[PDB]
């Protein structure tokens, strides 16, 4: 008796949830058609907003696991839709560790950016949502960032891009490299325009405001103020089938050893 | 009743242990003169070699904690001398988690490269073991690397160096960026010579062989083969007082909140 | 400050719950008149049906334990009303293990079929719900079965019956021995009629359908098709005072050592 | 990201809750202005009464911790408003122990009467809610008591008072020294009148009934029957700023080491 | 970095250990050639005898796991060589549960007699160590037995044999069915001779004494006294390649899901 | 399969160990003649001294429990020979909590001074090692003391003695009431001589030095300097059969509920 639990950071914005979190849950459920599908979010604030504003009840990972144990699932596979191994993913790791003894079999599949091969595969996957660029144009990816030590992931990926002359850059809102680092670096290459894309699973209004709004600290205004015009593309990573396939391979690696 | 437990990766080489692990234990003990000092190593292989070859018994973190609980220490402060938050540090985290209920108070201080400020402070600390360089010369730091996701730390630090035009580079033996990435990148800047230094707590013969030997895959031979002569400096980071002071600040941050 | 928690598999059928689970809770509470009485069910599906269809709220064992800890019970005795040591009982064992540290004293009394003496005592107890049979008639007991390894209990009990020439047989719906095994074996003895009784705590409509319905795979139709007419008796084991007394002795054995 | 959780025994009486538990939560929050403030009660019975009678929902410590983990608090400081280290405080210790792995940093500050210095400081703090007495008058403090071994605290404090000729006595409703012990002892000194004060955080109607009512077993009637007239003062300890400052020092000692 | 830990009940008899436990460890290691091989025994008494008499040190499962964690194995596969899910296997389950958090990945493969298919496959495997029998001759298998509830396994297997007219019987030394049950049952079939084989992983001198000695309570003397001559075959199950292949399939099922 | 583990604080002095710890282990083993007897000490320092000076190996409670689990004991009863519920007893509680899942049944019997009835029974038991005193003479008991909150036990017992006019007093070396408190209080009663007895399980040379030596801070010199001559009696509490019987009743209360 078998479950698949898919844990997202979450979003209160319905249309982006459907285009991204649902599309990933759909693909993961198809790869495990012998599993019943369940959802949980790590963001308690988002869960609370959904309850109070919308009357929609999303489980935390602890609640989802308690319910799975209650309903008699002995075998639970969990897949994180997080991008990095930071506080949010670790919330899953810790809750899983606490309740692990309630199950005969548990596995837990890791965030997008975990191993060295993940970074290589992610660059390949990102290539499928990028346009054909001229030599003085680049795509710029905007991640959340982190205070947790896993914030190092964003710079490592940017470093790999630069080393292989991939035509994109990566930074973070809340951590290094911040947008001014990339702007200084791109200005020195004589990059002439950029396309901004989120390096986040969903693109909710606040992500959109950090990237694209008319606020002077938006990434678009910052690039524009440097004389490098910026065109925002408002899709989450969940909307890219090659990203979904990496989440599917992680679940399947958690399943096999 | 109070203990300080200092946990290193470890080394079987006595002279480097004294110059690096002992110098750090000395400084940490001085900052907590109300604590009795204890040692443990994460590397079981190194512990085994010390027992079998030398008749020297070093505790694992689990054994050190069992002994501390037995001897009646209610208050234990632990400081990791690791460089990154990878498998080795996590071995400490997990053993601490298991035995935490044996103590009234426990804290655990983090590896050198944890927060965004650690990277900035580490660059400042490394500056005190570097020579005054000409504009076409750089220091190259050689870390261990990791398969764990924390391998991203080495590239993030290299990325920070490059962004601020710090006159050094960082890579890893076993993970990205490997030495050929740095060589290609430095050759493109017209860097003319490098000084190799380990980005490891100790400099044991095997680290020395990866960095400095006459094997074609040593970092020195690789730089030399690219026509960039390399001068190896065989000190561990433990020998740098500004690195020791960061480990001391981490212990003290674990102590205060 | 003392509690008695009685944990059943559960049922959504009110009349069988009263005749079986309530009768057992009543007897256990009388044997521990210094304890406040609490209920929990292992079947989450049954709990959910009761909430959604009936507005009746039954605790899982985890919820019951959290509430007991909250209300200040330091001393909790738990008795399982399960028949075997399979997945359902183990759900209790695991939840008890997780929350055990919340209590000064906990005990947990075992399912009906645990030790060698339980099987002997159960045969004696079953004898009090059986009629006086002619030599070519037998009682046939229908257990649930299990995929868990404790499914072996049903065959072991059948084996004991046969060895001592007890005038009954035991099998399981979902596991070995299935009804065709018993039918082949009884047909070879020249058994001429059987009375079917559940070897389950309660007799809900679905148990009744497996045993007694006009579906060709019901145990009654299967015996009838073999030319051995079958008379269904629709009581759960909870309705037998000698079964209740075994559950009472298990609680009391959990209490004493 | 930082929380302060303040855990009380609790009360269903609103006016005493405000004058005592709120005043303590207020002071603790002011000493940690970087923390978001949360409440939990140990008394499940009181929590249940508040829900069912008032529609007010107070968390148990387990629920508060689950919610804190859900909302992403990595750093939680908890302060107990209990008077002694008995069953109620231990409920906190046990729930904290269970959920500790959900947090990067946790601390837990201890009840009022913990160390030898607490007793000395409490005597000093009580002096600020006492009147100037004549030599044949004393204040009598009425604690709850305990079956747990920490009941010894009340006699130890009474013993310290007597040794230093502090003009007060301490006993307990439910444990040693009960009021008749103090009455016999005070009668032998020729004490002529007493003022009764609770040695409890709040003064709810039931505390007030034990201390002050016209029931023959109230502490006031007992002293009066011995010919030592008793004047009840119906404030909880929470109403005394010097008691609040001890709870603040405990939180701050939990924070520093 | 990957380990295989093979846990036996154990034996102090060297020749049977080699022919049985070593042959199983050999096969399991060949099926996981990417794993380093480790041993542990559940029988502490046997471990103690080996240390004190022979100077041979065998790990308990806890010690083996501590050492694996120390040496940096992140991925450990464990296979039990036990026959049933009783106290001995559960010792593994409990120690694994305790130390599970020390590893990134752990699995645990189950005893020979676990699922319904195991019993069918075991009957097939036993057929390869049996002779071609005449119709009045049978093989009798002698298991250890158990007080734990898993003792039911031996009767369940005997029941399956009888149902399918397999030409063997199974019982236990220490639990039901004891040898007299099988003797009474075989005498009633007019069975004329039996071959005794152990249903134990190893055949040490004490197993051999229970089965084969000249003591009146040996299984051989008991059958002989009933006028059914008994020929003892002194091999453990480990010596049967089809049994080894079931242990290999269990490890591989633990590995895949 | 059943064990009795008796855990002492410990002593390095052989003669006092035999007269006290052995006499208690003897009595406890006689009350549980179905249990195999085991020893552990809480004092790691004492354990270390015994190993290094004497070649005697005493288990910590963790080691004793690991060995019990290894040897297959499913049912372990543990009895503490401690006097109070302080750090030493809690070391047992915590180690028991950690390893509890390794056993089917565990219980843990509490220190001498736990419940209100323990204090009453202890006063009765102490009466059997006291002489017949004149009205101006008293026995003075010398406990260890504690920084842990359970130090309150010593004053509570002294308070009970005084309240009931029992002809003894109690204090502690390391905590309140210290000897000067008792001396001031006894001098005010016109007590003319005292007999000093330890309120410790064993009377080792250091206890003897605190109580009896010619050092000015010994309890004997302090009483003598106050003009109240003191006669030391150098027996531990273990030597008193009525104390042993309380430890036996605690084990038996842990066994029954």
């Amino acid at each position: 008796k078998k479950a698949l639990l898919v844990v997202s950071f979450g979003t209160s914005y319905h249309d982006t949830c459907e285009k991204n979190i649902v599309a990933c849950e759909r693909d993961l459920a198809a790869s495990c058609p012998d599993r019943d599908l369940f959802r949980a979010f790590t963001s308690g604030m988002i869960i609370r907003k959904l309850r109070q504003r919308d009357g929609i009840d999303i489980d935390t990972p602890l609640q989802a696991l308690q319910k799975l144990a209650a309903q008699g699932y002995q075998d639970v596979a969990i897949q994180s839709l997080h991008i990095i191994n930071g506080d949010e993913y670790e919330k899953i790791v810790r809750e899983v560790q606490l309740l692990r003894p309630l199950f005969t079999r548990l596995t837990l599949g890791v965030p997008l950016l975990s191993s060295h091969n993940d970074y290589v595969q992610l660059m390949q996957a990102l290539r499928q949502q990028m346009p054909s660029l001229r030599q003085t144009e680049k795509v710029v990816f905007m991640g959340h960032g982190a205070s947790h030590h896993a914030f190092a992931a964003y710079a490592c990926l940017d470093h790999m891009m630069t080393a292989q002359r991939f035509p994109a850059r990566v930074g973070a809102v809340e951590s290094y490299p911040e947008v001014d680092i990339l702007i200084d670096s791109l200005r020195d290459e004589g990059v002439t325009g950029v396309h901004l894309m989120p390096l986040m699973l969903v693109a909710g209004d606040h992500a959109i405001n950090d990237m694209a709004s008319d606020d002077g600290d938006s990434w678009k205004m910052r690039f524009n103020a440097a004389g490098i015009p910026a065109t925002p593309w408002l899709s989450g990573l969940g909307e890219n089938p090659a990203i979904r396939a990496m989440f599917v391979a992680h679940l399947h690696q958690a399943l096999n050893m």
